[PDB]
């Protein structure tokens, strides 16, 4: 990743600088991808900055046509996250992959939770075997974020376990504003690099909560929009995986077209559950078997 | 527990708290909570003065990413309310746990008023001994309250029993609504921050009875769960256990069972800690308790 | 317990105070027992004005959280009625305990009426030795009402044989429907507060008779109006019954037909005691002991 | 006793009237009773006319709490019927009490048909004496009734025997069905006032005729509906119902008061009180002479 | 294809030539399109250098009247690409037809996509079975491009997949202004002549993010210069220009042909041809198989 | 039709021929209709010239007020060119007519291009079956022209295909510039005297994307009045498509229409003499048929 302060050789100076970051532009990916109309209303910026800004930007990377070898050699540095079964790995065709959008959704009790910290504790496994070496930043919608689980998972995986509860980040998103302030504050964080994954636990639950009655589902919808959207472009920039969890399927047409990969658990004999592939842009739909225990969501015979 | 008070000296006028109080909202982390849209509909609040309100908030405690491991050190001051049981604190990790909601149901006499009676009594033992030293808030909604059980347990733990008795604030819920009201106002009494438990027994009882007839159970469903909603947020800012007791959202689910003889038998079928497990109980003179205590 | 009356002094007509009275609410009780849904199915009221006849109310009196030595307090005042046995009410702590629904049940004459007209008389004694001191509302169904049986056990606790017998309010409940009019009626009555004891015998002696899913949930019905009657009004509720109603039932004794004129009275179940058991009969003193 | 026809001038046309006597109720108590489906079923009758006879009954014969002063009052209207031996008489406290079920039962021979003639012959007697001055209504299941038993009894009271005949009224049951039939059109008769009795003798026979085999046992709900009704029509009459019965749960719980007669030695016979509402069990000697039930010592 | 370096030998100095890269004008023909206003406002270019640059360019490319046996001749250079499905090639007569604007619509999981790189590799083969034997311009407006997906369909085609995605040129549009923005710059890798189709993967994507409210509807005008211009490179170079849109007026006339796509039972999808110059509305079965687009029997 | 070559018997060198063909003007008619002013823009024609060609041009033709006495005789030779719709042509008086300007307009798909492939292949029949028995020249400015069309429409009139391909002039109008010169150089290919038709498909479609209201409709009427003037002495009609001041150039005005289901709505939405009627066509194999047809 690249941000926008190396920028200051180009002609940049540090007022045009600061006044993205307060803008939410904290990377040249997002410096290309916001219009000029859009860098416009920037407090402070100009009509006549943001143009010179996007030529400065411009020459970094090659924005422009390249024949699909070179985005062959692009796309190989998406990581697939393990998501702690081996079978939901191959199903998936290595399991949640960065710069995507990727959804799990079902009942209640089907184990999303604990798909969300299973994957929380193997994002920090190096390649290889099915980590991104990676950190992750969790939102709580639900508050159900229970550390001393991660820690468990943690020591089943043999690693330092204060390491991988300080790599992973975490928000309680105590309202729907409270997780799109969060998610609009992903820049500074994302920046850095170190983060490749971001698990929303719910995704849907604070938009259920807030926005209660038919006279504001529109509303609550576009709202959405935005907020699927900065997701998807977070995916895009930063390349990190985004990983919702909703309940139930649920949220329509918009979360249908803005999710590229969903997945449906459902009960089955005791511990055992099994899970289904029902959208996705790379595989057909199959099945899949999963099981809860001491290590997080893993194979039936584990 | 950081009130509404330390809005004052951060630039909030006295008017603008009093509002708030009549507003519902009484501490810090409840204005952090409540939505710019949901803080402006309090009556004489304008949608200018919830945004000045709300940095004013956010600048004494910050909300947002903070790594885990603080947030570990956050969930370490949560206190397991013993129920009395060993083997049951056990399957628990303890007993209830805080910032949650648990939910016990079952047949009749299955020991879920006994339960609520003991954790009642337990709730002011000290640290280190099943109990947070803090006082009980008890919401009767079928009528079955006993001080002197509470007298009773507190002289099997070798408690006071005029202490124990005293730090119990107790209320009927004569209603679904007035149930809904009496939750509501907890906000001035868990101010003060010394609360550690808030029982209700039972959740559905005044519900089922209000509102009979197919032709209203679906709006009934969503009154109910807008009361739930309240419960949880009302369990976590304010680092309180909520005991729900159901007659046959809530974060622990447990079943009780009839047993042979005195004995009976009690099930867990949902928890975010722990899986599932089974164990036995019986009703001593100290309350709920293992079958040789 | 206060009438509705006092209810007059914040600012409310008599129009609501009739009104209430016509729709079975006759206490300051009952106002903040009843939901403002079902209040505004009263006829005359509207959403606003419910809203505001309840404020008064909890105005008149306060339902909050307070410190459980008030409660305690407050619980002294709840009556202990002794049933005749010495044994019986010890293991039942008393007596019969008001504030809650009290049902005895068994075999074909265990002793359930004249257990009854015991309750009947000793409700009128004072404290001190088990009683109420107050009126008691005798609902029958079979017919097994006997006034010269209670004047006799009133004699044999040398007593005034004809006081205590105009201290008893009777009805006999002719069908089901009548039955369900009488508990409903029963507020107005309750109003003045006198009365202690509430003895249906027997439950449900209608009920079989006139009539499954209908008669269970009316049943219900009637049930929850009388728990609730006994919780507002200082009042026990004790039933009989032969061989679904566990639900209400606060506390529930089996009678048992013994050796002769011996009989075992079970406490099958509880709220606050143990699971015991106790011997005694019936004499010319009504429910005594077996040595007595 | 006020009959339905006391409604009329309440606000109620003879037509509803009527449609209420062909239902067989014929007493402003028997409304009272009857629940509101069950008037519904009536034909010719809505929901707005059982509403409003329910209402009309209401006034005219109140039912409400009263005190127990009252009650006694009203439990004085009730009359005691002699048995015809003194003994039993004090051990029954008074004799066969109106308002209630009265059971005797025992062996053949015993003399319950003898007892069932010497109340159809003593309650013509006025009161102050175990007579309960009212008609007697006797129903014959086994073909046992002999008018000059009545005669001669009479005779033994020193009373006109011809009106003791013709104030009784003889009703000879074929089946079980006409035996029914006979006691839900007993409320015609009865709404007069006149009777203070009915004598069923015996309740078992046609019975135990009627359905044989452990099939039809379950039916003999019938005869759960038989004597309710029969209770039902005590309590609204003020009318004693000395039933009878032989020996080789329903009746138990049915019965209000139940007697048992035994052999004694000789011509001796023995009764004992196995159940009453008020009464403890006891023990009386009697014989059968030539006045029916008599005491042993006379 | 003959590019505008033809006039540097014609009394055009190379700075002219240049201008006219800058200004987008690529080929003789792009010239003749345009018009003598649009070159005059090309900076550093005066009336007198716009009428002399046209008249050179007249001479290599004769524009008049000439017989319609002549215009078959050149009608007869048009691409019949094949779409993946035989039968919906024959009802498009040929398949995709160059110097046209194809636009296939449906809703979300459809196959535009996989369509979409179906035509990615079947342009690339070579004609007489389907094929248009040059390179594709992809623009990607979702980041739905999957290189590995064409590289597995070319393996179906028993094609050679590393030159094969070196042949298509990848393009991801950020936002609407970019996207515009590649669409004039294709002017300059168009004059090659090497490429017979440009992949709009979606047309529609980028406006929807870009532009929010009433008030900015009239302004997605900016969209209708976007559509003409691509329909100029379609006319001018030869090339089949492929368009895709989500389902949930004047784009309707801007593509030459529409196909529409419709799921149906199981995997089961099915193509209608909506809309085209020279063939009649029809139905055709198709599946989105290993390599891409084919029919449901095989 | 006499071109400007007989004129040179009239005492006119052939120095002078060669430069007033370069102005637009190839035929007596065209002398006569030009204005001296005109001829006098014309490079190289002096004033002395101007008024010298045209002297002596005139004296083949006269002008005045003309009673009908004669003009019926040439007003036979207006050829009526077919649709190839019985019905359309029987609203329109047997077909398209030529010395003026018939026009037809529509929004997308309503078979104004099939209409015009139609009409380039009815041309080619003889008279007494809707045609002129003579060449088409087809102007287009969208893109849509298929001579695949044309062979099929004249393989459904018993016709040889080739034939009719060699009758079709076709030229391609890249924008407004190019329209009008296309226009304006056409008549040195009417002064053949062969053709019998003008196809511009569409009219409008150039100038909507090179154009400033004010200069567009001042070039855009001029052209018209070309078109007018070509179709008035020519002898041939000319053929307008519109997308949906034109109206006043256009002699004849046709609405196509799409109506329920696949039926095609042609209404006479203006005609110089014959009143507004109704038709309804069908686009067959054949080319515009009638719908039973
Ligand atoms: N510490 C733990 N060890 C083992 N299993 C656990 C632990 N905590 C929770 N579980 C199990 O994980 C299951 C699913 O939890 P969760 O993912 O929260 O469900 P949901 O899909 O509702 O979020 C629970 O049934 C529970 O038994
Ligand atoms: N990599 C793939 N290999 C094979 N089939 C695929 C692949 N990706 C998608 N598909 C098929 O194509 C469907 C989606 O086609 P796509 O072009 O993505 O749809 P659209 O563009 O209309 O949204 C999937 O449901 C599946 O049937
Ligand atoms: N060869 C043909 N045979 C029959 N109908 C055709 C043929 N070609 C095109 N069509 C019909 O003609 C219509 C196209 O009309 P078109 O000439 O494009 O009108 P416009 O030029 O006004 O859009 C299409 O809807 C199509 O159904
Ligand atoms: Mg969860
Ligand atoms: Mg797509
Ligand atoms: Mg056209």
């Amino acid at each position: 990743i690249l941000s926008v302060d190396e920028l200051q050789n180009y002609g940049i100076n540090a007022s045009d600088l600061q006044k993205l970051k307060s803008g939410g532009i904290y990377t040249v990916n997002t410096v290309l991808s916001t219009t000029r109309r859009h860098l416009c209303k920037i407090k402070g910026l100009s009509e006549v900055k943001v143009e010179k800004i996007k030529e400065a930007a411009g020459k970094i990377i090659q924005v422009g046509f390249i024949p699909a070898t070179v985005q062959l050699d692009i796309r190989q540095r998406v990581y697939s996250l393990s998501t702690g079964s081996k079978q939901l790995d191959s199903i998936l065709g290595g399991g949640i992959m960065t710069m995507s959008i990727t959804e799990v959704f079902g009942e209640f009790r089907c184990g999303k939770t604990q798909m969300s910290h299973t994957l929380c504790v193997t994002t920090q496994l190096p390649r290889e075997m099915g980590g991104g070496e990676g950190k992750v930043a969790y939102i709580d919608t639900e508050g159900t974020f229970r550390p001393e689980r991660i820690k468990q998972i943690a020591e089943g995986y043999e690693l330092d376990p204060e390491s991988c509860l300080a790599n992973v980040s975490y928000a309680r998103a105590l309202n729907s504003e409270h997780q799109m302030e969060l998610v609009e504050q992903l820049g500074e964080e994302l920046s850095s690099g170190d983060y490749r994954l971001i698990v929303v636990d719910s995704i849907m639950a604070n938009f259920r909560v807030d926005y209660c009655g038919r006279g504001e589902l529109s509303e609550r919808q576009q709202k959405l929009n935005q907020h699927l959207f900065k997701l998807n472009r977070l995916a895009e920039e930063f390349n990190v995986a985004v990983f919702l969890t909703n309940q139930v399927p649920i949220g329509g047409h918009v979360l249908a077209h803005a999710s590229a990969t969903r997945i449906l658990l459902r009960k089955g004999r005791g511990d055992e559950r099994v899970a289904k592939l029902q959208d996705s842009p790379d595989m057909p739909e199959k099945e899949c078997v999963y099981v809860i225990g001491e290590k997080g969501i893993t194979d039936s015979s584990d």
